[PDB]
DNA sequence: GGCGCGCGCGCC
DNA sequence: GGCGCGCGCGCC
């Protein structure tokens, strides 16, 4: 609701997402916890620099993130405010599999995952991720991808949503959503 | 009392 | 940030 100090922790360039905004996608911190914050206007980024602290007025507070649009206000400001060390982990930490599971659907997911396996289509790919928690699936809707990725390579999600899909619960990538291929290293020759 | 879960922290 | 480990609380 009312104007909210937070530090920023993490923030990536913007990128063109779908009408037809470009966007980038941070993580914030108040002195009690973390939020990741879609922000649509792109003119923001320049105040969206990590250990920078800001105050952001009219804003969209949903369900799991907060989201800064051209109609809000975000202004530099100098405060005293420190984030605990354990914060700051969380917010940068990869969400374990078994965790994921039990969370609303919309709830945004960044992290580093390893993929097990590949189910190829022309429309959609579904990547087998898995951790020591369990076994989860990610769908990224219509790609080839140009990103294409082997097993034993890991997948860096940005911006992916919880989802039920029926009987399973999987992550989605959505329309803004930033996905990348991190491949395993090619063990060379001398 | 046992144990799982969330959380914190230290080592890599 | 990943990973492993201990602590405390709440449910059984």
């Amino acid at each position: 609701m009312d104007p909210l100090v937070v530090t920023v922790l993490k923030a990536i360039n913007p990128f063109e997402c779908e009408g037809r905004q470009e966007i980038f996608h941070a993580t914030v911190a108040t002195e009690t916890d973390f939020f990741f914050v879609k922000v649509l206007n792109a003119q923001f980024k320049d105040k969206f620099i990590p250990k920078r602290t800001i105050k952001i007025s009219n804003y969209l507070w949903h369900s799991n993130f907060m989201e800064v649009t051209s109609s809000s206000v975000v202004v530099d400001v100098e405060s005293n405010h420190e984030v605990p060390n354990n914060v700051v982990k969380r917010a940068r930490e990869t969400p374990r599999i078994s965790k994921l599971k039990i969370q609303p659907c919309g709830t945004i997911v960044n992290g580093l995952f390893k993929v097990q396996k590949i189910t190829e289509e022309k429309d959609r790919v579904l990547y087998g991720i898995h951790d020591k928690t369990g076994t989860m699936e990610v769908l990224v809707l219509g790609n080839p991808s140009k990103t294409k990725c082997e097993e034993g390579d890991k997948i860096r999600l940005t911006f992916f949503e919880v989802s039920k899909n029926g009987v399973k619960i999987q992550l989605k990538s959505g329309p803004c959503s930033f996905f990348k291929v991190i491949k395993a290293a090619k063990p060379k020759t001398d």
